[PDB]
């Protein structure tokens, strides 16, 4: 009954859970982020399982897999209840809300109703002004980690779920660990940003005994040139995180840039061992084997031998072995793919990386983020490996197509200006070469200069509809 479905979901969308926080399945990697919440719930990395298996069980559901989403929330259930609060009926509003949501989405609106039925008793019990859902700092600072989760796009709304949150209690441990690495994160060549420096400490002095944010705090000490206290840091807390995947990876970035990359391995190896399926744990190895590499060849003015040369194949041997290794753990791991083809290619092995590429430019279900990263290395490989011209124009194009703000768009923008002038230089009437340019113009708001190009462009191909349809936005001024 489309009727009975309407009249509940009504309902739900008055509840605060995590399918009413806008966390879009296309935003992220599922494999990935149901790897990394994995590595989390490790050996107690968090003194947080219960956010933890909420958002777990809200990626089980976008994986398509409801019932494994039922078994998570039964988890957060027995969380809650072991704990024998005074505050349980509170305290589970969100993993009901997220039962109603998954049994609706499973055809079971009997049993969503139940559930709805009683986020209901329990708001009219405290006198909350809205019928299903009952406004409390918890919530606020679980939306904030939910948030944070799901990657840049909500770095800063997951701010402000952080400092809703503390506007009531300033001192939380808890809230305070999650603001600072909000900032932490929006920190993120940069230059980098040191914002999160006092958030960060505030945090540790609220926390004493937490590996977690203590890491955090080590890192942003690296960056700001104070490596000698990050590292006493980093010392404090290793005895503790030997099992816990997720910390011992940052603790292993931080060697990895003092270049310590026999600590950064032995810790990477330690994560490993507890989670032997995770990709990003291999790419990363893969990267320390790669930064050694790079290093030696530069010591080395690009021309190692004796012990470094066999030091350096013995290296690139290693990190290929752990790119693929992702890759066979994740086949939407979209990192390992242009890692590992652009060492194929630096190799000069391109038909290896042609290989490589291929398969990522096919990838459909990965974010927006990773097809336009893929885009850009390829229309680089494209330019200078294969030499062919054209060829780059179009992906570095496509990658502009896909994602037109980030970090890599004045490299794609200058490199689409130098590629289409040249060519004009040729031959006037280069049509990918005109629409070229009067696609960097129009994205930076030269729009006489951009309707210039698109009308050359059109006059020699009239009926492209992409012609017209930028030439129509460029006259509305």
């Amino acid at each position: 009954s489309e009727i009975r479905k309407d009249t509940l979901k009504a309902i739900l969308l008055e509840l605060e859970c995590h399918f009413t926080w806008n966390l879009l399945k296309e935003d992220i990697d599922l494999f990935e982020v149901e790897d990394t919440i994995g590595q989390q719930l490790e050996f107690l990395t968090t003194k947080s399982r219960l956010a933890l298996y909420n958002l777990l069980a809200y990626v089980k559901h976008l994986k398509g897999q409801n019932k494994d989403a039922l078994e998570c929330l039964e988890q957060a259930e027995e969380i809650i209840q072991q704990e024998h609060s005074d505050k349980e009926e509170v305290r589970s509003l969100v993993t009901w809300g997220n039962y109603a949501w998954v049994y609706y989405h499973m055809d079971q609106l009997e049993e969503a109703q139940k559930y709805t039925g009683k986020i209901g008793n329990v708001c009219k019990k405290l006198s909350s002004p809205s019928n299903y859902k009952l406004e409390c700092p918890e919530t606020d600072c679980e939306k904030g980690w939910a948030l944070l989760k799901f990657g840049g796009k909500y770095y800063q709304k997951a701010k402000a779920a952080f400092e809703k949150a503390l506007e009531v209690e300033p001192d939380n441990p808890e809230f305070n660990i999650g603001y600072a690495i909000t900032v932490y994160r929006l920190d993120d060549e940069g230059s980098v940003k040191s914002f999160s420096l006092g958030p960060l400490r505030k945090a540790v002095t609220l926390n004493p005994d937490n590996s977690y944010i203590k890491v955090f705090l080590a890192l942003k000490l690296q960056d700001v040139h104070a490596e000698a206290e990050g590292e006493k840091y980093i010392e404090e807390i290793l005895d503790q995180i030997s099992s816990q995947p997720y910390v011992l990876r940052y603790a292993a970035k931080f060697y990895r840039r003092k270049n310590s990359w026999n600590k950064a391995l032995e810790l990477l190896k330690k994560a490993l061992e507890v989670t032997p399926t995770s990709s990003f744990l291999h790419h990363q190895m893969g990267l320390c084997y790669r930064a050694q590499m790079i290093q030696i060849k530069k010591a080395t003015h690009n021309r190692p031998k004796g012990k470094d040369k066999l030091k350096v194949d013995e290296l690139i041997s290693s990190a290929i072995f752990h790119f693929k290794a992702a890759m066979e753990r994740d086949s939407m791991f979209a990192f390992a793919y242009t890692d590992l083809a652009n060492m194929y290619a630096e190799g000069g092995q391109y038909s290896n990386a042609e290989d490589i590429f291929r398969k990522a430019l096919r990838l459909e279900n990965i974010t927006d983020d990773h097809k336009h990263q893929i885009h850009y290395h390829y229309g680089r490989f494209q330019e200078f490996h294969r030499k062919s011209e054209n060829t780059a124009i179009h992906h570095y194009l496509e990658a502009l197509k896909v994602k037109d703000r980030s970090p890599l768009r004045t490299k794609l923008t200058s490199a689409l200006k130098k590629l289409s002038t040249k060519r004009l230089c040729h031959n006037a009437l280069d049509v990918q070469s005109l629409s070229a340019l009067g696609f960097v113009y129009k994205l930076e708001g030269e729009k006489r200069q951009a309707a210039e190009y698109y009308e050359k462009a059109q006059k020699i191909d009239p009926e492209n509809a992409e012609f017209l349809t930028a030439l129509c936005e460029l006259r509305l001024s």
